[PDB]
């Protein structure tokens, strides 16, 4: 027969958020018709086709590389993006934006570091990329950082953004940003995103998406730190390696507790890459820290999940 | 008491999101946008939701008194309710009943009667529902006009909606945005008491939308306007108040000339319809076709595909 499908045998705490480089913490479900679940990172079919902007490196998510150019009389820099290899980025390539680009609207704070090539001297500065900005145009090849210096970065020098966490302005409404479910305009104002991974939704009565959730570090104020992915990064990696052909619509997984030996809940892993459970309402799953998912079988869409207690 | 939908053709009915007639049925996928309109929201047993009300002519209008904002051609309107009484911002509604539920530039005519002598005026006026001054829930909206002089304070003023407008210099059909709720209480405000967002929740299903074409007044506007129930359905359900026997009412869309069934659909108790189709599709329907309620069914009834 065909190569058997599997998911990694890893606990939730053992795995990594696929939308920002931090560990998963906890599983969450809620209704999703009041927002658009259409993230671009962490997108992979069960048989291993990466969609959207999703790539394999769990550390390259939300990072940026290239050379900078100071913007006269401000503390801001434009970065001309390079690819991961440091090869020039191609804006004609059939993707929404550079792989790893952030897929939520918000202000990401991190550190911009630079090596001068002629002598190996080295600098680093606190820097913020605002993905909702008029100047956030990764698909065009340019992005802009606000920083705390006006003189120190040099032109024509390898520069890198390391993301750290998220920010919101305290004088406004608490948790008003980031908005994890609003994609940026990858090409700036008045232009359409292209080649997106499909939006997703539960398509069976009584079902909701299962999200794998982390808390982003916050750098200032009160910023909404929940960040939900559709697949752990290790799943993307796993599926990409294994490339097992989907035998039917849904892969039925059981979440098991090894201590009791008991099945805790069952979920559907849709072929095109997300998870749904049977439940109505918002719910932080309570799980044994060493519980894990295991694959049971390929079933039809119309298979009825036992309610998640 | 048996449930029913009114014996009306689509062309006989009215859009419940702007005061104009229905033209057609449209279906498509809707996971890439939030389907959460606040007008034309009613349960089958006749509970009105969101900002929905009964008058098809009072959708997208405002009433109240005006104030001029010095050195502009703009006026601020303090809203009254439909009855000309004080709008109570505490009331458990997203915004005054009949407020527009999409981000857009609506163009109309602001008109005024001076009570004491019966003199009157009309001026072209536009409301921008994504403006920072669009605060209908707070009791206050703002219009832009063609006079800096004419309107008087303390008098009864009425906005009549006429069409939507869009800025031609920008990319076409970029506005209005029918599926983005306005911020009813302004910037950094949570919408409250909203009618729930809706989605198909059955494999192979898509929402069915009752569509019109709003008139355009300028620019290259997106004139599509989709509503989940026709206003006459909302009115019918309010009257009949028929209790729901299950989760889903099965309607047949029937051609009475031939008596044949064109397609079937699910009318969910909370007030929206789905059909069994994958993809965008303009429906082709005989001009005197109408909807007929056939039975209650459970959530697992499979529809015959709509061709
Ligand atoms: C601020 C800085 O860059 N300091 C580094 C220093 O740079 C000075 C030396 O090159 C100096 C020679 O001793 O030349 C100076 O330039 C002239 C000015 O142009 C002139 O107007 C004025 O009259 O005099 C000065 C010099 O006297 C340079 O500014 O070189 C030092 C040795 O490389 C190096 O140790 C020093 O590195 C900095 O140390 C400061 C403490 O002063 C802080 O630690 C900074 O973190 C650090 O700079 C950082 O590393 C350096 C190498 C570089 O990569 C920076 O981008 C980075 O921020
Ligand atoms: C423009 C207007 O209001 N016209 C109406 C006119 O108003 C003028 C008369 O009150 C006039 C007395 O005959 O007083 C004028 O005020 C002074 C100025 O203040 C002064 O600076 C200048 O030196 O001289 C003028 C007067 O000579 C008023 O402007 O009253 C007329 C009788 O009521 C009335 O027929 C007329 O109504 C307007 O008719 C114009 C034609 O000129 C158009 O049809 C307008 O549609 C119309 O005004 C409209 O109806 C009136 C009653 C009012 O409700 C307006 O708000 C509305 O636009
Ligand atoms: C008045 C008008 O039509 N304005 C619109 C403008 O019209 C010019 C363009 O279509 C242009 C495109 O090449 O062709 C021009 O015609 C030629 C002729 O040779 C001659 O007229 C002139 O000498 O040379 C020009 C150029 O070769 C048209 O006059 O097109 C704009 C671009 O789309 C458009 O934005 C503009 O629309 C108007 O915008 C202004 C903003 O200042 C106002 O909002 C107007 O209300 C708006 O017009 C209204 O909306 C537009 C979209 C349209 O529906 C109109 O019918 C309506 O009045």
């Amino acid at each position: 027969r065909t190569k058997p499908f599997t998911v990694p045998i890893l606990t939730v705490e053992e795995m990594t958020n696929s939308r920002f480089p931090i560990p998963l913490e906890k599983l969450f479900t809620g209704p999703s018709s009041a927002f658009v679940v259409q993230p671009q990172n962490g997108r992979c079919t069960t048989d291993g086709a990466l969609l959207g902007t999703t790539q394999l490196s769990p550390v390259d998510i939300c990072t940026f590389r290239g050379d900078v150019t100071h913007i006269a009389g401000t503390q801001n820099y434009t970065m001309n993006l390079a690819s991961q290899n440091w090869n020039n980025y191609d804006p004609t390539e059939e993707i929404p934006a550079p792989l790893g680009t952030p897929d939520f609207v918000g202000k990401i704070q991190g550190v911009l570091t630079q090596t001068t090539r002629r002598d190996g001297s080295t600098r680093g500065h606190k820097a913020t990329v605002s993905t909702g900005s008029v100047h956030f145009t990764p698909k065009l090849g340019s992005v802009q950082f606000s920083t705390d210096t006006s003189n120190d970065f040099e032109t024509g020098q390898n520069t890198r953004f390391t993301p750290v966490g998220v920010v919101q302005d305290g004088s406004t409404t608490h948790q008003n940003e980031p908005q994890q479910w609003v994609l940026p305009d990858y090409s700036g104002r008045d232009s359409h995103n292209v080649h997106l991974a499909p939006a997703v939704a539960p398509t069976f009565p009584g079902e909701q998406l299962l999200f794998f959730r982390s808390t982003m570090p916050g750098c200032s104020g009160y910023p909404n730190m929940n960040l939900d992915c559709l697949l752990p990064q290790e799943w993307v990696q796993h599926f990409y390696q294994e490339s097992a052909p989907a035998q039917s619509d849904v892969a039925l997984l059981r979440f098991v507790n090894p201590d009791t030996g008991r099945v805790l809940f069952e979920c559907k892993l849709h072929k095109s890459g997300y998870v749904t459970v049977a439940h109505t309402g918002q719910h932080d799953l309570v799980i044994p820290p060493n519980g894990y998912f295991r694959f049971d079988s390929w079933v039809n869409q119309f298979y009825t999940l036992a309610p998640m207690g």
